[PDB]
């Protein structure tokens, strides 16, 4: 049931971008958001600890980007390689996570 | 550097593999261990948070499964369908977490 939807969906070049989330379970750990239709570690943006609200940036972290504490990621200034999936995964309490993925298209 | 290394890697129907986890890094928040070469919430195996020592099971359990607490995996009683890929993800206190692919083949 987690979700994410790109507002707008269609972004002109230079504009911005959020990748608002919907349905965020509770009892989080953390979230990390990762650039690709899935969880990989060489592709990840940035991870963000809740409890300490610490956010630490990954291999595919563009320095344009800025995660909420709701997990809603802006991207700012894009480009067209900024264009297609991107991966929300949430950690839970239990460890049984969830992931969701949303995308958006630069013209 | 996580790693994972089935013993034995060729396993006969009806005998046991351990997935030994080497390289396993501090400061985590827990482990998941999915069925196939990546991390999905679809064929999560299970959940395992450290704190409170608790497993959970995902849609991938076959209840012949066992984690412990450095993340090795063990599964009893191998058929044919247990043959291929599976990944551990290891979750970090920084959400930059990290992945490991492993593999067995049941003969």
């Amino acid at each position: 049931q987690l979700t994410t939807e790109s507002m707008p969906f269609n972004v002109a070049e230079g504009k911005e971008v959020l990748l608002l989330v919907h349905n965020l379970p509770q009892q989080l750990f953390g979230y990390s958001w990762y650039k690709g239709e899935r969880v990989d570690g060489n592709r990840q943006i940035v991870g963000y600890a809740i409890g300490t609200q610490q956010a630490t940036p990954g291999p595919a972290n563009s320095g344009r980007e800025t995660i909420y504490p709701n997990a809603s990621l802006l991207i700012q200034n894009v480009t067209q390689n900024d264009t297609g999936f991107y991966t929300l995964q949430v950690i839970k309490s239990d460890l049984v996570n969830e992931e969701a993925t949303g995308q958006f298209h630069v013209y």
